[PDB]
């Protein structure tokens, strides 16, 4: 078992959980591909995945080997033999969604993994009904700024019928209008989905923070366009506690991060539409979304307004401007009473999570490059913690864009 | 051939050089261990592989001189059990081992390296002389120059040359009855060893350690570095006048002395090399790490920051100003230093050069991305492939 060291404390653990990893990652003894973003391109193997998951469920409730456990295994075996597939019990769906979050190697927020509201939308039958489920999710999760983690699970993939899909990468996203110069107005991350919305009849704006409509796909149907009710989309105007001109930049961000394009896998069943939401870590907005060169790219503009010397790297003007942008995000969200966590508190809670999981399961899959925040890396405890990355199921997985 | 993407630009390359990865790393299809710090006819086969590398690099592949060199090493190892590198082979081997080092962000410089051949060495006193000339050459009154001194290779039946110090210049670290450390906690072990082997200690936070040099099969011997050989930089801040009163300092020359150099199956356990510092090594890791000098909260108190909530980003503001102090102080003292923005930009150019030269470049993302301002540097957005090529710099157990 791999020996794992914390270099701040000198302490040593062994990740025995990794030995149970099912699916394979991209690394070999010859070359490590741990830094790649996308590390990746029935009845018998369905059952082995289903049996393993049922075994996980009955362990979680301290009832392994019980009569109920044996009967549920036999019951899943019979449904798979008769129909080629099976259905989760309500309780198994709730457990499986929490487990998938718990298993997600790139999530620093997993201290919260047991506090997840699971909306069962498996009886959904139309794109219009999808939209109602989505609006109820956003209302519940937003909670007028007191954010609450939630996941809505639409029907599973099954033979003879198309998938439910949410085409948008997140429930709330800003338009990115590809200008003719090859530039972008708005968020360059969303140029594709923006052009698809327009092509599907959306009348576009011309702003930098235009909320996109939803493109929702019901089985064997072209996507359908739905506009979010403005009262449902909580947004935070950005201002700085001591730089009064900062508010004149006209920056904003939205309250609720709600990823809608990943696939949820539980016991071999696949849910291609299962959007989930929590709350933001402030570096996601302040450092990546606003300062990445290929996103809003505001770093130079802020530094010039701060009267920093932008003609030499050695002044550290980039570092200084980024710090103040991160202060603005945190100040602005706290002022608006919208839940947010800074990267110091988030990584401290992740260290606690590693300690809990070492005790509970003997390890924790963790992707160091994603867990370490994009600023102030070695000023947080996770930088000094060795991590082991592997794939457990249930899981959230990437999946191709449906177009 | 792994497909490698830059997410800032969208450009794609393929790493065809990872196919030649000679040794085996720690990762498997089951689990990635990329974040871990420490992951006869045998000698002849590595020796042959290196010779072909060498003659390929000078466009002499397979020809007259290539065959002659292959037969010499064969007869050498038959007679003695090892073999001697030609001086040019040794220079080529040192440079390649740097070029191949996945965790080094400074490899744009790999072709410019002064190699000091100390293979004719015996006794620690001569070791000390080679090291002192290395230090004087590399320091060069603050205009730093990259250098490596190569001491005799390990061979059977004979002991080893070792430099017990992890670096040629290190500050001592002393413990007390409250368990804490005055000085550098990283050097508590070597400091008590220097104390055992003669050295009488100081009681400062920046006492330069003596050298514990080990000649084959003798005990290590205790040598003091002449103070004018050790260039140091007192740290001040361009605008925070109280920063100087903190009394912080660092030394000019980063000279790693505890890694093993491996060339063509030969192993040199004492081969100290030096370059110059990247500012974050000093201002973020050595001064701000919690298990190092750990001065971050001291600076924040001096800056009148709000230290009772993390969301004020007092740690981040204090770290930037410490890195500003480091850069300003080295530049004012006319000592070579590179900030992490310039350094990562140059590594990007290195990646492009190596793509054309060898079809790839082994790189360890966790070590190439700086410990502050990660995503503000271009390397953060660059996917990288990590693998082991030879010649190489390798970790090795401590002598004790
Ligand atoms: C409750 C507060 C939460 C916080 C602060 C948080 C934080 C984060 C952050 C910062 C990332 C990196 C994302 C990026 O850089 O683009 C991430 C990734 C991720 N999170 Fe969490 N998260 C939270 C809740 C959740 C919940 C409720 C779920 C699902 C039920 C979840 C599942 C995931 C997954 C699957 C990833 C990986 C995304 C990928 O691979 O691209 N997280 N999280
Ligand atoms: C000339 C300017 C140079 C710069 C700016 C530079 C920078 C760096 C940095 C920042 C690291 C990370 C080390 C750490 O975090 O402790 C590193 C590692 C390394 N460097 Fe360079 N370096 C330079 C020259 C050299 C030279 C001349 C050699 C050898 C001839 C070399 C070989 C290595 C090796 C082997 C490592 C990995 C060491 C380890 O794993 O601890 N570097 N370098
Ligand atoms: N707190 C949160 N956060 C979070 C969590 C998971 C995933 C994400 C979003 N992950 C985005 C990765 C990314 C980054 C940039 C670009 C991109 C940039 C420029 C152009 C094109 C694309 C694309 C992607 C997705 N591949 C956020 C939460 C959301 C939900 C619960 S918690
Ligand atoms: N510019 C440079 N830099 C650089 C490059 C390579 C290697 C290193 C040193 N790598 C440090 C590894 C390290 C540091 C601290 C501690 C430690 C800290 C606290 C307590 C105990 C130990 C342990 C280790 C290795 N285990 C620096 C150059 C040096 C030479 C040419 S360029
Ligand atoms: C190339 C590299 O893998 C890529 O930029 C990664 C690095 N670490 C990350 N970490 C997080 N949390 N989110 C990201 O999008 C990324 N991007
Ligand atoms: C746990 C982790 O591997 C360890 O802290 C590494 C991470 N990246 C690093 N990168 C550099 N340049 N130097 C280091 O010491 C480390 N430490
Ligand atoms: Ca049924
Ligand atoms: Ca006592
Ligand atoms: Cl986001
Ligand atoms: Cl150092
Ligand atoms: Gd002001
Ligand atoms: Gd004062
Ligand atoms: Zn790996």
């Amino acid at each position: 078992f791999p020996r794992v060291k914390n270099w701040e404390v000198g302490s040593i653990t062994y990740d025995t959980l990794s030995a149970q990893a099912q699916q394979d990652g991209p690394c070999t003894p010859r070359r490590c591909l741990g830094s790649l973003v996308f590390p990746r391109k029935a009845p018998e193997q369905l059952l082995s995945q289903a049996r393993d998951f049922i075994n996980q469920y009955y362990s979680s409730i301290k009832r392994s080997g019980s009569q109920a456990h044996e009967q549920r295994l036999q019951e899943v075996e019979a449904e798979v033999a008769a129909t080629g597939t099976y259905q989760l019990r309500e309780s198994e769906l709730v457990f499986g969604a929490k487990q998938a979050w718990r298993n997600a190697p790139r999530c620093v927020g997993r201290i919260q993994w047991g506090k997840l509201q699971v909306f069962d939308a498996r009886d959904c039958r139309s794109a219009q009904e999808m939209f109602t489920y989505i609006c109820n999710h956003i209302k519940y999760a937003t909670n007028r700024g007191n954010l609450r983690s939630a996941i809505t699970v639409f029907p599973q993939r099954c033979p003879g019928r198309g998938d439910f899909r949410i085409w948008n990468s997140q429930l709330v996203r800003y338009a990115g209008y590809r200008q003719q110069d090859g530039s972008v107005r708005g968020d360059p991350a969303n140029v594709e989905i923006t052009e698809l919305c327009i092509q599907h009849g959306w009348t576009p704006g011309n702003g930098r923070f235009d909320v996109l409509p939803l493109l929702l796909q019901a089985p064997d149907e072209p996507p359908e366009l739905f506009l979010l009710p403005p009262e449902l989309v909580l947004e935070v105007p950005l201002e700085h506690p001591t730089l009064e001109w900062f508010a004149a930049l006209g920056l904003r961000w939205y309250a609720l991060p709600a990823v809608s394009n990943m696939l949820l896998e539980i016991g071999g069943l696949e849910f291609p539409a299962a959007p989930f939401s929590g709350w933001y870590m402030s570096t996601e907005i302040g450092t990546r979304n606003l300062c990445d060169p290929h996103r809003y790219n505001i770093l130079e503009d802020v530094a010039v307004c701060m009267d920093l010397d932008t003609r030499t790297t050695s002044s550290l003007w980039k570092d200084k401007a980024a710090v103040e942008i991160n202060v603005a995000v945190l100040h602005s969200y706290q002022l608006a009473k919208v839940t947010i966590v800074d990267h110091h508190a988030a990584t401290a809670s992740f260290m606690k999570h590693l300690e809990n999981e070492q005790k509970a399961r003997g390890g924790c899959p963790a992707d160091w490059a994603w867990i370490v925040p994009p600023i102030s890396g070695s000023l947080t405890p996770v930088f000094h913690q060795e991590m082991v990355n592997y794939f457990l199921s249930p899981a959230f997985r990437y999946q191709p864009d449906p177009w």
